């Protein structure tokens, strides 16, 4: 009596630059535009949707119950339950898996899930009087670094963890800069062909002078293939530095949302749906924190097993491009050198709104699968962990 | 083939006052102490536990992946997966349901779940350069208020939500103070008889020169019956105010954790476990944000329906005492005036560490049920929601 | 045996915009530039100069002993004594008076004196732990407001003081806005003909890529004659308001410095010096804090009396344009609507670096005086006071 | 033509501990209390007093025109002119020398002058948006440290300057501790005989429980002769260090004020005055910033020559006890190791309100001279400078 869960629809905001277009738009406002567009496209009447689960990594100053904000700003009923989920970078995918579980268990027939992040709006932390010294210099941490990008156990940046997977699998500066230039080109190629028009939910940002409609990603046109090899290593300055701002993910503001359904709900409302797919399997996996870059290589086989398919049976892989080194290490271990991996670009060129990325790569995946094809979305997360989902694209049922 | 999920064991830190015994101990350090104790008391080999789900509502400056830190500081393997959950005050119960689902779907045989909050260590928020005015006065938000206790939709304290439920259900200042007084007395009674010794995991605070072992809830000895009628309203000062510091929960630091298992794991390892129980059902439910106080009245029936039991079959009820007004309104609507609700005290007297409280009431519940008895934990949460769990205490499986 | 004191030099930095070209350049580093130039142009060997007195009304985060910093950055010997003076907006004129007094008493034969402010660099104030509340919202004062522009006794902006001087002496919105347009045109006319080239000392700003040389006042171009009449009252928002951002002075970053000498030093080194003049008198005067705008009307008569001259003998008046309402009020009381007041514009168009403006309007006066002419510099200051100096331009002796 | 100036009265507040009795009382309120007393003991009719000059080193968040605030809170007329003077630690004595100059030129007949500092109330500095990085950790400077106690040129504490002076003049840990023990003992002797009753103006602190009258210095009782030789160096902690919290100035809150008069005003109203004295000479001197400790040794001879007296004609020396090492070094250079130096204690035991201390030592010096005796107040200040005043105590004329 374990049931099956279907993706009926998917939408994402454009991915804006750090301190760019979405500075005045909170993560839940971004969530709201992704959820409004997902429910519209699902063909499901809003009253069947009973829960909104949204990933959000940096919750500081977002106000009470971020997920609940997104739900309410999307115009959903106050009767719809909600939850903000933090599996760091995996938050968005994990949220989709949690919503699927509600359907798999018979507890609900329709769900919305995804993620959201406004990195521009994460704040600095001032401790209260009892945790301040009585005199002398105070250091205030940036939430982006202390909560987002700093390993607790080995007290260094995620960038250093990548440096140590880059050496252990012999992934050079040149190999990394090659993958990054290719991510930028695939993104430019996909935008010229307009491959993101149907998944994208435009954000109307207000203001004093204007009203601007943002409908295009920000940062994918910034490729200077000249400069890329001329960049300093951003994290390791002991001579052996290979990760740079060029060949790593950028910080971004953005959101993404999907509507999920039972077999019954998919049949009645979703048969022609463009993003219609079965959730075949999900899997989480963890190893040592420093080794978070290769966690996906642990999660993917568990997911493939639970789906009873081989690697060769998945048409498209979407792995989140945290760092070029991450993709190349994971390509090596799973033997995916000639697989379709991030064909339209990834987080190096399209951006990384942390809480959203897990569900944004799923939205991108579903739009580039043919009927009957298996897809895989996998994303690594800080602390040494990863979430992978197997999806089968469908025309009906 | 939906499997059954069993609580094998349960522990909680003491609940320390705001700016007290735990200012130096981060929420995940507190988490690790409750987890260490729960796994130890479970009798399950540590390698069979595959996931740690911790509730935590105010994640600011806790550092990356708060639940991951709790799991590692507990000595659990880096192979153990984690996720930190934010359903505001319901976070800790929701985390237990989420872990139960892993077992129900056959994805794991043993879990740890619970919650943690250090309200002392919640920072103030300073926005970055791009959100600050060029000149003129700046307001820094506390963070306890902006993220914890401030409604986004009606821009006012959770306390005003309590005031409106107090008027609507004609719950008097005197009725509130009388419940508050009873909460204090029940907590003093319980501490005199040492009724919390089994469930409490002492915390070792490495102080200035020496080291203090905390094993006693702080706050429950602070009843001044005489002064109770003359306390100022904390939130509403128009003459109609009824909710005070006296009849409201306090801010607190603490953590709580349980070990869950499959039938196979309980049989082989937990026969006769002191806190052994079946998770018979769970329910989430939501209504208008201002009516969050009464959301538990909507969830409890759904959870009783899914257990196939009636109110009268519930031996004891653990409802979170967010405000006296909350417990009285729920007692009215569900007709539980003559049922055993919060027999040993609650949040008014024993404290409210937001992210922990949902799992803290479950731990307290399990230690006061006889073999074969049914119990309900229920907890309201900001944005207008609640979750309720039905448990059946057991000698063996 | 009271000796006379003469002015031999006279320099000022360009007045940069708030958050303009000098954000990187500390008020002392600005002072040093204006000092280096004024000692160079004096002809006096640097070893004869024994003291540096500099105005600076906003000293927060400037570092130890601002005036000292100015002196040392200016290359002057550690043997030179310094003091930083705060008479709010009079600070710069006051420091010249006090340096003159050293010469008037026979304690020294050569002094540098003047003023400096970097309002861009004025900080916000965070109370230490003993003056912070244990929880809830904190207000951080700007300091441009709290220390700079806020009357202590009547808790309102210097702007409100001006409003009450604008009503009392019936000075209308249109009368203010006329004077402002007039000021803006006199500054353009002056810069077109390049009149400030002699008095300005260019500031080389060291940047991340190259070096910029700033030689031009920033803000005198910004006249939109039409928009002036539609600008909202800045300070008084009950309908009756007349004072605007446009008809008021701006916040600015700049410095000014003069070299003073004994008769003996003037004769031996400074005959036919461009700036050469005798300080014939000074006077300070104070009234009610709200009436600080009309305080130059109490100080100029006293200063004339001590000079032993009549109003109609003074060639050029330089009153600081703190507001348009100020200049007009003082034109009505002294009967100067028929005299040369601020011929080359003032603080409305040329800016207002608080601590510098006193000595700035002095340098600007000395450069537009012909031999044997009497000039008066006068400057109102917050708390209800003013400082007036009478000079006599000289070719020799 | 140059007159001479008379001290007619002298008052100070008790010197309160850092974060002690005056936390809630702003520097200008403390100045007001000291001014009220000095005016009241002057037996000058208030309206003859035309100017208030007060030292204040740390003006941040004190509000506009600190000296004006002291004047107005004292009850003096808005008629009265004011100025706040910043010569670091020499501020209060320089203020007295400036006010005298007004009398010595014939510009006034009666002046108030002194200093004030609330080091408890000095704030931390948050730069505005334009001087903050776009992301990453921020350091907030205390303000006591950055403006008060940090050398700009060398980038180290005023305590490191003392450590250099200590080693250059072979002043050992034991020698420094002996002077500090002696300072505490002399201060205890002076308090047991009530030798400060005449000069101390008690401060009334309004609380949220009642009123407190503070009449006694805080800190002079804290001597533990045992624990003094066991204290860790405070500023040089590499093992080389000699200066401790014990043998250095404390941080303190306090204020001090004298009334000054013409020969004509002394005669008509101050014959008999307890504190009555002539200002014989005043001198400022400057050397290398690291050498500030020894700047008094350069300033004293200049002040003596201008007084036309020799060292031996001085009954009592008050040198501000910034560091025990500062006193012992100047004693060596000037050959005053056997002279009457700080007989009733100093800043090491009696505290050190920066802006106040220069005039505080002057009022202490006046109350221990006999008629016809010469006294010297000398005080080193940050940036490598000092101010010395020579007075002659007088019973009349």
């Amino acid at each position: 009596e374990i049931q099956e869960a279907y993706i009926l629809s998917g939408a994402r905001t454009p991915t804006a630059k750090f301190n760019g277009s979405f500075v005045s738009v909170s993560a839940p406002e971004l969530g709201a535009v992704a959820i409004k567009s997902a429910v519209s496209k699902s063909g499901v009447p809003v009253e069947k949707i009973t829960d909104v689960y949204m990933g959000n990594v940096l919750q500081g100053a977002v106000g009470q119950a971020p997920a609940r904000q997104a739900s309410m700003f999307a115009g959903l009923s106050p009767t719809v339950e909600s939850m903000t989920v933090n599996k760091v970078c995996a938050s968005g995918l994990k949220a989709v898996a949690l919503a699927a579980q509600n359907i798999q268990l018979g507890l609900a027939e329709a769900q919305v899930a995804g993620g959201m992040e406004n990195m521009s709006r994460v704040p600095y932390y001032l401790p209260r009087s009892t945790q301040l010294p009585p005199f002398g210099e105070i250091k205030l941490q940036d939430g982006l670094i202390q909560d987002g990008l700093w390993d607790v156990y080995n007290q260094f940046h995620m960038g250093i963890c990548a440096e140590k997977t880059a050496k252990k699998y012999e992934i050079s500066r040149e190999e990394q800069d090659q993958y990054a230039i290719q991510s930028y080109q695939r993104a430019q190629a996909a935008w010229k062909e307009n491959k993101f028009a149907e998944e994208i939910a435009p954000v109307t940002v207000k203001g004093k002078k204007g009203e601007t409609v943002v409908e295009r990603d920000e940062g994918y046109e910034n490729l200077r293939i000249d400069k890329m090899a001329t960049l300093k290593p951003a994290f390791l300055r002991d001579g052996t530095g290979t990760v740079t701002a060029g060949n790593a993910s950028t910080m971004n503001d953005g959101a993404s949302a999907l509507v999920l359904g039972s077999k019954a709900i998919a049949r009645e409302f979703a048969q022609g749906n463009r993003a219609l797919a079965r959730i075949v399997s999900t899997a989480d996996a963890a190893i040592d924190p420093v080794d978070f870059p290769v966690a996906p290589a642990k999660a993917v086989p568990i997911a493939l097993e639970r789906a009873g398919i081989t690697k060769d049976q998945v048409a498209v892989w979407e792995f989140n491009e945290a760092f070029a080194a991450v993709i190349k290490a994971n390509e090596k271990i799973l033997g995916l050198q000639n697989a379709r991996v991030n064909p339209l670009g990834g987080a190096i060129s399209l951006g990384h709104a942390l809480g959203s990325s897990g569900s944004r790569i799923l939205v991108t995946l579903l739009h580039q699968l043919q009927p009957g094809e298996y897809g895989v979305a996998a994303i690594c997360n800080g602390g040494g962990a990863a979430t992978a989902m197997v999806v089968q694209k469908l025309d009906r049922v």
